């Protein structure tokens, strides 16, 4: 909008591996993980003078 | 018109680069130079001469 600061874009990386079944064997789990990538918002001005001889 | 001494175009050239912006800031200005690129016009004569035994 020109005013903010930033623009954020997120990423989750899942993970999990399977595991032989066994009726007394420990169930095993996953996961995931959550990172955000930033970037910055630059502005620029430029202007202009005229005269009224010129 | 084979009597006129030049023929004349001309250039312009914008001038002007943008800065970050501020609230408190100096008003960068563009700007514009003008040129004149001229031409002269060269004349050529050719003649004969006949006489009458000839």
């Amino acid at each position: 909008s020109w005013e903010d600061q930033e623009i954020v874009q997120g990423i989750v990386e899942p993970a999990g591996t399977a595991v032989e079944y066994g009726d007394h064997t420990n169930i095993p789990l996953t996961s995931w993980n959550a990172n955000f990538e930033r970037r910055t918002i630059v502005r620029g001005e430029l202007g202009m003078m005229v005269g009224t001889l010129e």
